[PDB]
């Protein structure tokens, strides 16, 4: 059977952080749910792109538990993430069964705000370096794409092609995420 | 005063190539109109991300003219541009003014149907080369990024942020995209 990833999509997320890995990961064959935080209703990103989600985050809890939980960044929308209950019970319960966790740019500062996977090596955006370390809960990497086990974190707009391809290896193998690699044209 | 883009949205766009060009576009201060081919509803692309646009492409073009039109890739929607009158006379109308064009992927191949830009250079994503080069009315190029002039072109999802960086250094030159591109973390 398919993989499934859940993309939890919050008003002022970074669009580019949300639809690459969307795209790639259905070029993977992974069955993607974009969860709008707020209800059915279209969501504002970051630079005003609107992205009408597939699900409200509530019907999408319904129907998981999934493979993968992705946090696109951008700050006001990671800022989003980190004040839903919501988005807290999803993470302790994928945490809890030992399900892969993947957060890029301003995204893994919603890991901190909900104490999760505290003693990972974990990267972020470098402007959002200060906010994801207060308290020295994890250790900082400055690699494109971090994975530490179940963690998996990246770090800007530029390095979400690589974020989705680490995502694809860590669900569906190399192999795959190399065949999904070639027709996309990265150098 | 700022330049003006006008991101042509067809049923079948590749959604990263339409994403990464607005958001990469207004970072770099360009006012950016997303305009929906077949009308202000929302359009449902390659990967079913499902996309807002800003207006029709009948309203924007009454806002007029624009610095760019951008036409992203995704087979099916590069067809709708292809056969599309409006498209056709936005096209004709950018032409006549000496206003750039740019097209990523199979985009380019809209040029072709309307009869765009013959003479130029242009490059493709390369499973769309062949439709592309149907009789010998453009040279081909297998630069990540093409641009003759008033044509731009470019190959695939991957390629997209060389793209919009592209028109970025045309539109406002080359220290603004400089700018923008630092804080996207690109490699």
């Amino acid at each position: 059977a398919s993989k499934r990833a859940l993309v939890i999509l919050a008003k002022g997320a970074e669009e580019m952080e949300t639809v690459i890995p969307v795209d790639v990961m259905r070029r993977a064959g992974i069955k993607v749910t974009v969860a709008g935080l707020a209800g059915k209703d279209p969501v504002q990103c970051s630079r005003d792109v609107v992205i009408c989600p597939d699900a409200s985050l509530e019907d999408a809890k319904k129907e998981g538990p999934y493979d993968v939980v992705v946090l696109p960044g951008g700050n006001l929308g990671a800022q989003n993430l980190s004040e839903s209950a919501a988005v807290k019970e999803i993470l302790k319960e994928q945490e809890n069964r030992k399900g892969l966790i993947a957060a890029i740019c301003a995204g893994p500062t919603a890991l901190l705000a909900h104490e999760i996977g505290f003693g990972s090596k974990v990267t972020t955006h470098p402007l959002a370096k200060d906010k994801m370390m207060n308290g020295g809960h994890y250790t900082y990497s400055e690699n494109r794409v971090e994975k530490d086990g179940l963690i998996l974190t990246s770090r800007g707009p530029g390095t979400s092609f690589e974020f989705a391809l680490a995502i694809v290896e860590a669900l569906n193998g190399k192999e795959v995420a190399a065949q999904v690699k070639a027709p996309l044209v990265l150098k």
